[PDB]
């Protein structure tokens, strides 16, 4: 099981090139399930969760090859479930459901179990492909959704906004007879992007990006070339390594409309901070950061993917920030591992209270997360003498090749295999 040896402290400077995103590449990938003819999805990130993607495809009859894309033949499906060994190394598993009944009738996904940063149940997938007309019943784990003939579109209300269910239904719904409203959609860069990759198809959607998404269902979809847009999370995550290292970095293939409340942040945070078309810069002029106060909250909010990040710069900063998770109320588990390396702060309910010191201590810390544990790798950059991240898979789940950008960036960084 691999791990990093990180070695601190490191002023992170130079450029980094943003993958595509790994929250819209899964979707779509999954959504390709709906595809007559052969698609090619541009600008796919190398990690783990892709790999687990593929190989689910792969398992259902479709055929998937990559390189800087990945190309898919879902012409011939014919298996219809995802196992337990797969969905229980990726919740997005549950996308396949939804494409499948639509599609083909039948779909079974194995339940998504419990999860470490809290509950997670996927009851507004089940809802709405009930919505729709699907008949759904749990057996041996396995979620079973069936329909004779095709689903029927419906107006549907959500309970919660959700990334997934947001997801769910509306690619389902690309192929029902019929309308289907979505109303309190979730409203994120990735749901404007699936919806784009299944316009690029055929499908008629309106309204992808804001509270109330209208699909009006049609009888196939084709296939083609869509190129997934750059990941917000890995560039949020770059920004945060130079503003808490002192440095100065450049994230080249960005999108820096995808990131109004982060920005916004780190200029709070003391942040020179110049944007393009396709890129944003970023400055600390060699200073410490300032405490900043954040909240998560859906899409254009502070999203909770970025928050580990920010408690880290909170913990090293000056003065007293506040960090408050409304998504993922028990997400903490980073802060007991930077306690480790010298932080201080405290968790009172769904609020973490920093207390940010001028200098982190390496030691031995454990990831868990595959968004927020990249916090740890980023500790160790600026903590003094060596940390050692174990369980790194995590990370690989999430980000391409983390330690060669940030190597790129300076960092002395070594993914150790030996044991
Ligand atoms: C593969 C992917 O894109 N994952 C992202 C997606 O996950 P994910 O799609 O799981 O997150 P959701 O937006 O669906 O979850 C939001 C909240 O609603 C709850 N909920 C959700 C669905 C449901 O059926 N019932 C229910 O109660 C969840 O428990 C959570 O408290 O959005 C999260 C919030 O931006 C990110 O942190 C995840 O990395």
């Amino acid at each position: 099981m691999d791990k990093f040896r990180v070695q601190g402290p490191t002023r992170l400077q130079g450029e980094v090139t943003i993958s595509g995103a790994k929250n819209a590449a899964l979707p779509i990938l999954f959504a390709a399930l709906l595809a007559e003819e052969p698609v090619e999805i541009q600008n796919v990130p190398k990690l783990k969760d892709i790999d687990t993607t593929m190989k689910l495809l792969t398992q259902l009859g479709t055929k998937v090859e990559r390189x800087g894309s990945v190309w898919i033949d879902a012409s011939n499906v014919n298996n219809f479930s995802a196992p337990y060994d797969l969905v229980k190394t990726m919740r997005a598993s549950i996308w396949a459901l939804g494409p499948l009944v639509a599609r083909f009738g039948q779909g079974q996904v194995s339940l998504p179990g419990g999860c470490a940063i809290g509950a997670r149940p996927v009851d507004l997938h089940i809802f709405g492909l009930e919505k729709l007309g699907a008949e759904i019943k749990l057996e041996e784990g396995y979620v079973k959704a069936s329909v004779n003939g095709r689903l029927k579109g419906a107006h549907i209300v959500m309970d919660k906004v959700s990334v997934g269910a947001t997801v769910t239904i509306m690619s389902a719904a690309t192929l029902a007879e019929g309308t289907t409203i979505i109303e309190n959609a979730a409203r994120e860069p990735e749901i404007v992007d699936t919806a784009n990759f299944l316009v690029a198809l055929g499908a008629k959607i309106s309204g992808q990006g804001t509270d109330r998404i209208t699909i009006e269902g049609v009888e196939r979809l084709g296939g083609g070339v869509y190129r997934v847009l750059p990941d917000r999370i890995e560039t949020g995550t770059f920004l945060v390594a130079a503003a808490i290292s002192g440095g100065k970095i450049v994230c080249r293939n960005a999108q820096p409309d995808t990131l109004d409340a982060v920005l916004a942040k780190l200029r709070e945070a003391g942040a020179d901070i110049e944007t393009g078309e396709d890129w944003i810069s970023l400055d600390m002029h060699g200073k410490r950061p300032k405490a900043v106060t954040v909240r998560t909250a859906p899409h254009p909010a502070f999203p909770t993917d970025m928050q580990a990040q920010f408690t880290l710069l909170n913990l090293v900063a000056e003065g007293t920030g506040v960090i408050t998770e409304t998504i993922f109320e028990n997400r903490f588990m980073h802060v007991p591992e930077l306690i480790r390396m010298g932080a201080h702060a405290e968790i009172e309910s769904n609020t973490v209270i920093c207390h940010g010191v001028e200098k982190l201590s390496g030691a031995q810390v454990m990831a868990t997360d595959l968004r927020a544990s990249a916090s740890l790798v980023l500790a160790g950059c600026i903590a003094e003498g060596t940390t050692v991240v174990d369980r790194i898979y995590h990370i690989d789940r999430g980000y391409e090749r983390i330690e060669d950008k940030l190597r790129a960036l300076g960092a002395n960084i070594e993914r150790v295999k030996g044991e």
